């Protein structure tokens, strides 16, 4: 409840990297006592789910239960731990061994990185010895929303916490016509989500995007464009080639006006165009932002100064093996998030242990992603029953990317052949290792 | 000397930057073992007098004992320390209370991060705790020059080590015609070295440069035409608006051929355009190089990896009052290298404190700079009685330079204005703070 004077390890931010990075302290500093400050009411929790596993669930009270069921059958909840893992803020100075507590409901408004000090948005001061940024980013919007008035504001949904999934939830319960702007995995994601539930009520779900195709900035064009079919099977609605020239009312319902002349009328509009980093902070307290690819400037240990480091979405990091990167994947949070509490504790350990990502469009669409993965960079694909493939991106005659579409359990074998930076002479070889033949 | 296996402290680079973070150590921790990795056969000196004081000398002897007097009237060495300061490499670890050493003619040649370990040219490893890099650049040459043959370039100095006043020095006295390519100070210094020797002598000197005149980079157009003429006063032929085409032989003197009518005919060439970055140990060292700027990539403590810093001309690290910078300048160096020393023990406190410039172009033309000084920027300029002046350098209506013409012994009022970073209502104003009136 009342946040203490001083604490040992702060960590601003209640999401995924600062759960991560509070379970790794605790590991290799057993009595550590590690304060998270969370403007978000909720206590740390896992979003991938936000936008699949709740939305396939059976269970009418999930919404409320925010529980699910994993691949393996096995049904948890999205927080990491229950409330009683924690300990309170208030006894985390006092508690023997120390603890981990959580600050829920204050935002971190000042770094005050000279005398090793943050100013709640309530007044309160915090002192730490060693402070982690994991602030993530805010889901941006468009400017033709932004220039609109207030009744599309309030149909528009920015999609990335709990409380978005369960009024969105609602939302396709009470309403015909929900229209999704973006063609990233997000995007297509709720695009699916929304496109089964749209078959038991019979409504509609339309995804709009300026691309030619699903993750057109990601996949090749062919995959691309196959994907795009799967997500149309699941009840969808795909407009590519559609850029946003304004948006507005019109007799109740929202008027989409496309830049090519077209027109839509929908409901409600979901905007999945990107995150935000929040780098609020960097002002007070003086932090570098990287300029190319947003958030803070760390280097290849996550650290920005003597003791604060960053990790998770808003970490902007340097990749011995790849260059500087900025990556917002589940995955990164935890690795990231885990490898600052190693550093926040003597480690002294670069990034170097290549996060995943994936992405499930459907149940016949299941992706795994690793390193620079990128449509512009050239790209070699191998596949068998259309079906299954790997998709390799190439630097330099080097494989730094990898995309495995209907393989699973191969990522260490992909994280391999990206860290060995082996000039390959056929490709074709190599999808054996990921089990692709004929 | 043989070096140990092991030292707690290892510079590389025996430079000014070095000298200054090892001074530094020693005063935080009087007990503490450095070694300096130096490839010049020098100990670490001083380079301004190159250019200067050593060429004013009452000592006809100055270029064997390399002492000159300072403005104050007192004598001293080139060099920061005598061999009497430092002790041999192999004593090091020995040695009770520790102490500094030079590994003079040793070029570290592969920095491995993992394990802490430099390797030497001859096969030699150390292990070190902290690490520095102060590896300084290398002087730029011209392609028309790289394209020239051999003879030509044998008779072209790169000037900056203790060699190259020397050799210059012995050849000032050898032939009748020298050109300086190059406007910035250092080609301006040595012109005006020069062309005082050339007076009592009897010979040539010749100063070209692309830019409408001598700093023209740095200084407003007005002040660097201004600028030129007493380069010229001292006895030196500047031809501006030159771009050298060629260079070639015609009967054992250099022809410079420039890509206008204009051709010159010099016994000797010296090369002062801009500095290379030495960054070849960021290769196997894994550490970030910045595209921009050049050098190595470190932030606002001058930190590259949990226990490596950078400091001097190769070092990019972030002001957090002016941005992302890299600077070439002696304070610099000092500054940056005994910050990087005091963060090396522990001190982990950033770049405030602004380094400040300086150069002598005769004896009526006295340079001070500090801060972002770019001729590219708005400026205003206030003169008194041609004579003194101050040029402000502004950015969002705020001071962000600051180069003082003909007024000493009032950087700190430079600096002051610098830090504040006001908007001020009438520059003129903040002239008088400068004793510039009228
Ligand atoms: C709906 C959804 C689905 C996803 N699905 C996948 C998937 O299938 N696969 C995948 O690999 N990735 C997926 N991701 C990405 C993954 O969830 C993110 O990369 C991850 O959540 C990043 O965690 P983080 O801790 O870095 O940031 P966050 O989770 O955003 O945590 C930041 C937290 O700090 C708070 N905060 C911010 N500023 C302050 C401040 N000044 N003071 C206090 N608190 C502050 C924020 O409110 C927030 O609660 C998905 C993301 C979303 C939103
Ligand atoms: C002639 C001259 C006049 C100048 N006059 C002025 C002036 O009036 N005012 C001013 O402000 N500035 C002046 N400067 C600039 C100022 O001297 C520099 O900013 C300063 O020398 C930078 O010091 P440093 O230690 O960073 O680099 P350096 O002095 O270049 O030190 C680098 C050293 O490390 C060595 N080294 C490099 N790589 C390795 C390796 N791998 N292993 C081992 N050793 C290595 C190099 O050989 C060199 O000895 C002048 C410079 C010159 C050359």
């Amino acid at each position: 409840d009342k946040a203490p004077s001083h604490v040992p390890f702060l960590l601003i931010g209640g999401g995924t990297a600062a759960f991560a990075a509070a379970r790794s302290i605790r590991a290799r500093d057993p009595g550590a006592r590690v304060l998270i400050v969370s403007e978000d009411p909720e206590l740390p929790y896992m979003r991938p789910p936000l936008s699949k596993e709740l939305w396939f669930s059976d269970d009418p009270n999930v919404t409320k239960t925010l529980r699910f069921k994993q691949a393996n059958g096995k049904e948890r909840s999205i927080y990491f731990q229950p409330p009683s893992f924690y300990v309170s803020a208030q006894d985390l100075p006092h508690i023997e061994n120390g603890g981990v507590a959580v600050l829920t409901g204050k935002k971190v408004v000042q770094l005050d990185v000279r005398d090793n000090m943050v100013k709640l948005n309530d007044g309160s001061q915090i002192t730490y010895e060693k402070c982690l940024i994991a602030t993530g980013g805010t889901p941006r919007s468009l400017s033709a929303i932004d220039r609109a008035g207030a009744e599309v504001k309030s149909r528009t949904t920015l999609f990335r916490k709990i409380g978005d999934f369960r009024s969105l939830e609602k939302i396709s319960r009470e309403v015909k016509s929900i229209t999704i702007i973006g063609g990233g995995f997000l995007g297509s994601e709720l695009a699916c989500a929304l496109g089964r539930k749209a078959r038991a009520l019979g409504t509609e779900v339309i995804q709009l995007f300026p691309e030619k195709g699903n993750m057109g900035k990601i996949l090749p064009e062919y995959l691309s464009n196959w994907t795009m079919e799967k997500v149309r099977r699941e009840g969808v609605k795909v407009m590519p080639n559609a850029i946003v020239q304004s948006v507005g009312v019109s007799s109740g319902k929202l008027l989409i006006k496309l830049k090519d002349g077209r027109k839509v009328e929908t409901d409600h509009i979901v905007a999945a165009v990107g995150l935000e980093p929040n780098v609020e902070l960097a002002k007070t307290g003086g932090l570098e932002i990287d300029s190319d690819f947003g958030g803070f400037r760390v280097n290849a240990e996550l650290q920005a100064r003597s003791n604060i480091w960053v990790a998770g979405d808003a970490a902007c990091f340097y990749d011995i093996k790849l260059g500087r990167r900025r990556v917002e994947h589940h995955d990164h949070a935890v690795v990231s998030g885990r490898l600052a509490g190693e550093n926040m504790t003597g480690a002294a350990k670069p990034y170097w242990h290549q996060s995943m990502f994936w992405s499930d469009l459907g149940p016949d669409v299941g992706y795994e992603a690793i390193g620079l993965v990128d449509s512009s960079l050239p790209t070699v694909g191998v596949f068998a029953k259309y079906g299954k493939g790997v998709i390799f991106y190439l630097r330099d005659k080097v494989v730094v990317g990898i995309v495995l579409w209907n393989i699973f359990n191969r990522m260490p074998i992909a994280r391999k052949i990206i860290k060995d930076g082996e000039q390959h002479e056929d490709l074709n070889e190599v999808a054996k290792l990921f089990n692709i033949h004929e």
